[PDB]
């Protein structure tokens, strides 16, 4: 069995498809990938992000007798067959990014494979239980990486302490394990210094004993667990005088936060405390953590001026999370004293006075680049003194009492990529030079203000731009054309404002746009057909990964629009559901998430209400052919013409809205080839004829057919009689 | 020499005067036997062994050894006199074993190294409230194997405690109050002993110092009250396991010191027994820690006057049972009055003044599943904004309501004025609207205080204030009322503070004022008044007794601008207010050179008094000045200034011997300054300016010292500090 010989079995046995052309080529030492050594042999195989797609078995590669290295990390190797038993020289294996599902790979790994130094498997289908830990005649391994799996059930108690004692990188997140962690034994647990169980399902009231063996821990995550009662203290933390970094977050403790954890202040560099239901407030013997650069505790309850008492005096902050608390009051100005802060999240709290700007004016030029201080009750005026926070890229004052002018300064910031103040009563208008003397932006939040004058021209400048929401503003003028030179614009809503003139052409040249939101505005002209001229093109884009919440008009046609989507970041949700707004129609719902594509490629626009407007002339055929389009309203208009028959094309539709306008002709019949569509609306027109006896249009109510010009068959009067 | 004989020459030597004729029973006579006497009491062989002559306005001066030479003497009650020291002697044979000096003059503490050197039987002692001066150093003797009561409070005693003062003391001691001197000391350095029986101990009101407590203190496993409040403690208060020592403590108080930091979250440890807690006037910051929630025992929760925040009121506070009085004002509390606050059904006192909180009064407190018991409710000095609850109405037990100094609008509500319980209404430096009712103090509370000055009133004073005999002080300054003063206000005699001034009342000053026997405080400036000035104004000079006004947080803004300032100062209530948000209210800087006074409203007569604040300047007054006001002895202040008075300045005027501030200006005054004006040793801020004065400037006293621009706009003024007279 010659060494270039195994690896053209592997190629022809294992690999099923090599777009990338990139294992051909297959002298051993010559071959893609494979780097050899002096006397001839291969010694490892690198063909990590390669795009390939196969069969693995470790055997068929580790026969190879001088393999010391194998990364096949990147690729879409499925799980092969157990095939040969052959031994294992291998030093260094990375498995990261596959589709591997028999977990057997790590029991040979960890049963043969002595030499092996470090190991990743994470990012895989493996399932079943954890079970055997490396083997003990192996006396090297330092780093195992089995995160990210779908590992099962519970962890043997001694599964951790059966590692060899060289071990000093753990890994076992994203899996769902489960039990007791106080009964979980880390043995002598010697040389760890990094171990996560971070988003599985363990319990408990009560570390393990053993876990305080562990001397030299730098790293410890437990977070998104179900760990219950008050975190340690006392003495507990002084077993650990080397610890960086902890995290704790989104278990269920409960308490004050212990005076005791104080005894990493030496050392502590990052903190996650987030994600419980602690109260109080950070207690003062935290002033001497002169090293802490990461401090997170928001969603708890904590309350008081600790940010001043305590914050303020890490003189080496640079991102600090208090979001969602009950944090009330001035925000404290000392907390500029932080002179290296880069990230400061204070939204939804119960802060009031004036935006802090402080951090712009100090001796030194502020590192500050994201503020946010969403849903609380600042007041007053933007401060013209944040046009000196230079480094600012994100600026989020949104479900404030902010009120008066956006000053100039703001939209002059060199760096500035989203300015988020949605929910306030802003005055004044755009100016015309945004973008081009200030920051590309990515996001324009500024929905439900009180801002007027139009939309600039100017806005073509903003080529980075993903999101502009300006919907229930004051706004007039005409729909600029520039907004076409956007290619990367994925959510436009400018719906609830007085906006006339056409709806451009111009907005088929936006490559990404999948959220088009006008209604409620005094817009004519005809539909453009080239709203659909990027149907079946559309690429997913950086708008993905946003919070956001999507208030759903369930109250038919009489509610103005569909719904209303909101950026929502750092707010909570009860603050959305008091806002009049919502109450606009009799009957909503929150819906609630992170932006998601459902598509990879080849996509189309997603929501498209036009509703309540003017606009005249016949509906584009071309539309029909958006087959991801979830959301269609064009009611209240002047349309006329026949709905087109490529409407069943439609195939993502759920809510189709053509009421109020003066459609005629017949309803397609293959309307009843859509699986989903659940809210149909087509009265007050002069539509005739049979309706379509397919899909679920038979059950809507009559409502929803009325006012027209012979429509007959269920939910009707038959139309044979 | 026979114990009759004794007692007799107590009264002779000691005793100089007896004005009830206490010891008028103190007789060689029928039954000589000296237990017919008075304040005597005998044993049955017929010895004394009791002398009790307390509160009996005894005055003289005492030797004690000339007493303790009664063999059988056991207790000796001379408390409540106007007994001095006189000089000690060696010693006689003392048996004594409860002696009750209190609430003498006694200044020789040579007594107290008598008491403890012999009476090797003492079982208590009380030399409370004296004058007793010089260093502590003698404890009782080491033969005394009884003594448990040790008062030396309220004295004059200085400089250092000895390290070893405490533990001298027998075994038996059980109380030791130390407190109102002004002795000093580390206090870790200070020894209790064994501290085997002490159960009450208060060392408050002196001038201790130290950063630490003494290890000894930690002996003391059966102390139940511990009182340090008052003293110069500085550092943090002890933590750690050190209050797991007192397993019995009920009342702690570490209040007005100099403590920092955080309140220790194993100060818990008393909460098994705690009752009262007072730490309030440190520097403390923070919040109440969660482990206070198994205090259940806790009814007296102070912490005022720190530097406490967060929403421990929610999460510790509110999960006290048996909370009844609860004071928190003068912190740094944010966010809204927490309505869990009302889960303590027994809240008695809930004092909220000088933090920031924001939005509504509490409108929870009253309806509820039972009787609600609060009894005060003060929030003065914070942000609240709205209307004033009517939900008050049903806490039908209100006696007090404080809501000055925010910012609330709308009317008071009608409920507010039926509270039948309620007696002082204080909500001024408000924006508040409409009147006073008409059914004031008969459907609601007779009130002893209505003070809603620096509001926006209207309508007039309504005569059914005539109901309030128990009214102290109104204050209804800065408002928008109008009408006239009612006369009904000369029915209330206990009436001491009137102030009405910038408003619109029109009419008389009416004379039934002068049937207000207790009015020492009258401000009608800037109104609309005519009339004459009323002479009944002075009908109770020489008469006026203090009353139940004193005691009251006050601060008085005093305006420096001249006789160009409208009125002659602002005093204002103060309860719950902090200094600085006077120093930024428009009203205090109206005037430009302004001086904030304070404190708490004092006497300085006990009887026999007069008026001491008259202020009816920028009225239409007019007619002559009556003579009589010039018996005022006890006026300090008069501006009559700014009307239309005519005719001579009273030469009565050189009575006001007790007077500061006299203006007089612009009005149309003439004749000669009298004389006697010379006489008037304190005046010091005279304008009688804009006049028809004419005629020398009198030469004694002040009138030669004041700006030329107090003499001025007079027809033919002469005499320095004007041009001379004879030129
Ligand atoms: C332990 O361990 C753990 C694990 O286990 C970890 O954690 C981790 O972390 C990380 C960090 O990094 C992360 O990641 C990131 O993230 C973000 C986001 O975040 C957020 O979110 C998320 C998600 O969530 C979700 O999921 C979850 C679960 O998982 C849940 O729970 C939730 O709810 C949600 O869910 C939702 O959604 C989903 C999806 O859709 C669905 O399915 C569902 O149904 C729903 O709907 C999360 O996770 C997070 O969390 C966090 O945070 C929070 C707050 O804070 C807290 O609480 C928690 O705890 C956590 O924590 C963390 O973090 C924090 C901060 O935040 C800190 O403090 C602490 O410490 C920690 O760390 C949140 O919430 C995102 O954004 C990102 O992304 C990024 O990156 C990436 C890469 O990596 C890429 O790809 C992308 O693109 C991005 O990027 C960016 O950035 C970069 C730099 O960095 C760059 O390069 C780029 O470009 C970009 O940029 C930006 O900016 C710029 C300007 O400059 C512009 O231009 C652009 O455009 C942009 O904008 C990332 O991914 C993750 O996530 C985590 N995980 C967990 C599981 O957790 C930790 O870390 C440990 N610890 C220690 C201490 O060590
Ligand atoms: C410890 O020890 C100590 C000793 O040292 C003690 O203390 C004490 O205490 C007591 C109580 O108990 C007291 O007494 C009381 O008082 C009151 C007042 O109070 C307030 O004030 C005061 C004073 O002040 C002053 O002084 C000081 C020093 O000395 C200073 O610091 C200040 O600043 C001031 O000074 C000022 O003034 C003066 C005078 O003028 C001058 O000289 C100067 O210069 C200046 O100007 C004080 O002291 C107090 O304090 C308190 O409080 C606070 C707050 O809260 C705190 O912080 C503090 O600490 C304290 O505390 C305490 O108290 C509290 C409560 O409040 C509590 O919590 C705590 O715990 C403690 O205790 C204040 O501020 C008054 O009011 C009173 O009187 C009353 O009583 C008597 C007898 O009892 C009588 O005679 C009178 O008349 C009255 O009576 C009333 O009440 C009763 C019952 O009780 C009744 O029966 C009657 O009838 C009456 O009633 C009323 O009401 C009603 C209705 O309800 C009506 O009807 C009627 O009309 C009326 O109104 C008393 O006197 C004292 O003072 C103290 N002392 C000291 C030194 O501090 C303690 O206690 C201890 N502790 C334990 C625990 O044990
Ligand atoms: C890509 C983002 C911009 C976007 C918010 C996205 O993440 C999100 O998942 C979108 C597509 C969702 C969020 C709320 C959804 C709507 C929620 O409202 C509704 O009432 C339902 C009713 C019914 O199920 C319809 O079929 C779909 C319909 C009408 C949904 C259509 C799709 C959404 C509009
Ligand atoms: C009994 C209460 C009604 C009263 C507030 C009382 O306690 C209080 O002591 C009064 C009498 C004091 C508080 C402030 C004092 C004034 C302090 O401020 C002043 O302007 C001085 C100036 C000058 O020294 C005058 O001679 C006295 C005068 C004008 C004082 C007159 C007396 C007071 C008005
Ligand atoms: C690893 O090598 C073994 C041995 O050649 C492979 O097993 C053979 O696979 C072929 C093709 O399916 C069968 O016809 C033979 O019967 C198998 N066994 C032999 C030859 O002994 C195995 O397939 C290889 N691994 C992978 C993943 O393909
Ligand atoms: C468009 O936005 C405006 C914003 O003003 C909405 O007007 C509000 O209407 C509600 C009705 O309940 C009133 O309570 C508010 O006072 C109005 N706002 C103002 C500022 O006066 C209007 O309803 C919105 N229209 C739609 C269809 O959403
Ligand atoms: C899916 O999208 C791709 C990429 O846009 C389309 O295919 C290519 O399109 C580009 C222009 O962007 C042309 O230059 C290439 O010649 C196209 N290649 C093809 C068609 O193989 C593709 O047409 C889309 N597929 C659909 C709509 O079904
Ligand atoms: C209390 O006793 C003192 C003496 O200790 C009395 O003070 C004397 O008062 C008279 C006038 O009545 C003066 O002549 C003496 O000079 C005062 N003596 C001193 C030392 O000042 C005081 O009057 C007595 N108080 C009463 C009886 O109320
Ligand atoms: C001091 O006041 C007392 C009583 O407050 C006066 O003495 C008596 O006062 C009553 C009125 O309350 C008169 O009817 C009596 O005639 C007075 N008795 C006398 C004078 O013996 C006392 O006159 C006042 N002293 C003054 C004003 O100096
Ligand atoms: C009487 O009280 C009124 C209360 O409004 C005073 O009017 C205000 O006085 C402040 C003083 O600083 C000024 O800043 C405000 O502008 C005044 N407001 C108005 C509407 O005029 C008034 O000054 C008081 N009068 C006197 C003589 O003191
Ligand atoms: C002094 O007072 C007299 C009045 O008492 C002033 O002189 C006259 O006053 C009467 C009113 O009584 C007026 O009718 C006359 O017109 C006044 N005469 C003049 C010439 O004005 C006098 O002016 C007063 N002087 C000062 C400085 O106030
Ligand atoms: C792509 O290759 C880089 C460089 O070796 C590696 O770090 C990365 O993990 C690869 N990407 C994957 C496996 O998704
Ligand atoms: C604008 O101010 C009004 C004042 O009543 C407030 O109610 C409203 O919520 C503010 N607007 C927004 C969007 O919050
Ligand atoms: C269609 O309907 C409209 C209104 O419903 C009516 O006015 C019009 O005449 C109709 N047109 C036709 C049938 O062509
Ligand atoms: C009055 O006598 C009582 C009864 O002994 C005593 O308690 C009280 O202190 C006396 N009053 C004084 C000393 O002021
Ligand atoms: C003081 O305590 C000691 C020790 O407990 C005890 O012997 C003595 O009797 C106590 N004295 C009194 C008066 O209770």
């Amino acid at each position: 069995v010659n060494d270039t010989a195994l690896l053209t079995a592997f190629k022809q046995t294992s690999i099923k498809s090599d777009p990338t052309n990139f294992l051909g080529n297959w002298d051993p030492c010559t071959w893609r990938g494979v780097s050899c050594s002096s006397d001839g042999r291969v010694i490892g195989l690198d063909l990590r992000n390669g795009g390939l797609t196969g069969t693995l078995n470790l055997n068929n590669l580790t026969a190879l007798s001088n393999l010391r290295s194998l990364y096949l990390q990147g690729n879409n190797f499925s799980s092969g067959d157990s095939s040969s038993s052959s031994g294992c020289s291998l030093e260094v294996l990375d498995l990261s990014s596959n589709s591997l599902t028999d977990s057997s790979i790590v029991d040979y790994v960890f049963s043969t494979c002595l030499n092996l130094v470090s190991v990743n498997f994470s990012h895989n289908k493996l399932a079943g239980k954890l079970k055997s830990s490396p083997s003990a005649s192996n006396k090297r391994i330092t780093t195992v990486d089995l995160s990210n799996n779908r590992f099962s059930d519970e962890i043997p108690e001694t599964f951790i302490a059966d590692f060899p004692n060289s071990l000093k990188h753990l890994d076992l997140s994203g899996n769902n394990v489960t039990g007791d962690f106080s009964r979980l034994s880390f043995g002598l647990c010697e040389n760890l210094t990094v171990f996560s169980l971070s988003q599985n399902s363990i319990s408990g009231d009560r570390f393990p004993v053993s876990l305080s063996n562990c001397k030299l821990l730098e790293t410890l995550n437990l977070s998104r667990n179900s760990l219950i009662g008050k975190i340690p203290g006392d003495d507990y933390w002084g077993n650990f005088q080397n610890l960086r970094q902890l995290s704790l977050a989104h278990n269920l403790y409960s308490g004050e936060i212990p005076p005791e954890l104080s005894l990493l202040c030496r050392t502590l560099e990052v903190l996650d405390l987030s994600g419980n239901s602690l109260t109080g407030q950070l207690p003062q013997s935290f002033t001497s953590c002169g090293s802490l650069q990461s401090l997170n505790l928001g969603n708890n309850k904590l309350s008081g001026d600790f940010l001043s008492t305590v914050v303020s005096k890490l003189s080496r902050i640079t991102n600090l999370y208090l979001p969602f608390n009950n944090i009330s009051g001035s925000v404290p100005i000392s907390l500029t004293n932080c002179s290296n802060l880069r990230v400061l999240d204070l939204s939804s709290n119960e802060f009031t006075g004036e935006v802090p700007s402080g951090f712009c004016s100090l001796q030194s030029s502020s590192v500050l680049e994201k503020l946010l201080i969403a849903n609380n009750y600042l007041s007053g005026t933007v401060p013209v003194e944040l046009g000196k926070c230079k480094s600012l890229k994100t600026i989020d004052l949104s479900f404030n009492a902010l009120t008066g002018l956006i000053p100039k300064e703001i939209w002059t910031l060199p760096k500035l990529s989203d300015l988020v103040m949605w929910a306030n009563n802003l005055t004044g208008g755009i100016p015309e030079s945004i973008c081009v003397d200030g920051g590309n932006l990515e996001t324009l939040i500024l929905n439900n203000n009180l801002l007027t004058g139009s939309l600039p021209e100017s806005i073509s400048k903003c080529t980075n731009m993903l999101w502009i929401s300006l919907s229930s503003n004051l706004l007039t003028g005409e729909i600029p054309v520039g907004i076409g030179k956007l290619e990367k614009l994925a959510i436009l809503q400018l719906g609830n404002n007085s906006l006339t003139g056409n709806i451009p052409s111009e907005l088929g040249n936006c490559k990404n746009l999948i959220w088009l939101d006008l209604n409620s505005n005094n817009l004519t002209g005809n539909l453009p057909g080239e709203l659909a001229s990027q149907a079946g093109l559309v690429m997913p884009g950086s708008v993905s990964g946003k919070q956001f919440a999507f208030v759903r008009n369930e109250g038919g046609t009489d509610c103005r629009g569909a719904g209303g989507l909101v950026e929502f970041e750092g707010i909570r949700a009860e603050r959305l559901e008091h806002f009049p707004m919502v109450h606009s129609c009799p009957k909503t719902r929150i819906y609630s998430g992170m932006t998601m594509y459902m598509f990879s490629s080849n996509g189309s626009m997603i929501y498209l209400d036009l509703s309540y407007n003017a606009v005249s002339g016949s509906i584009p055929l071309g539309y029909g052919a958006m087959g991801y389009l979830q959301v269609l309203n064009l009611g209240h208009n002047l349309l006329t013409g026949t709905i087109p028959d490529s409407f069943g094309g439609l195939k993502a539709i759920g809510v189709l809205d053509l009421s109020h306008n003066d459609l005629q002709g017949f309803l397609p019949g293959s309307l009843g080839g859509l699986s989903f569509l659940s809210d149909l609306d087509v009265s007050n027109n002069n539509l005739t004829g049979p309706i379509p006896f397919g899909g679920q249009l038979t059950t809507f109510p009559l409502t929803r057919y009325a006012n027209n010009s012979g429509l007959c068959g269920v939910p009707l009067p038959p139309c044979s009689s």
